[PDB]
């Protein structure tokens, strides 16, 4: 429950978060982004492990819904 069908991305790479407040990105995993930082990193939730935080939207690709 980030919003509903707001915006979902698929991970291009597997990324190791610098903090537990960041989201674990894994190659092919999907993350729904709820909030956008203009700095490029976004806030989302992991579709696989359902964790919430910030993730670098540099490792994800714009999907459709």
């Amino acid at each position: 429950q980030t919003s509903q069908d707001l915006f979902s991305y698929q991970a291009l790479y597997s990324y190791i978060p610098q903090n537990d407040d960041e989201l674990e990105l894994r190659d092919g995993d999907i993350v729904d982004v709820m909030e956008k930082c203009d700095d490029g990193w976004f806030v989302g939730t992991s579709r696989r492990t359902k964790q919430f935080g910030t993730f670098p939207g540099n490792y994800v690709k714009p999907l459709y819904l």
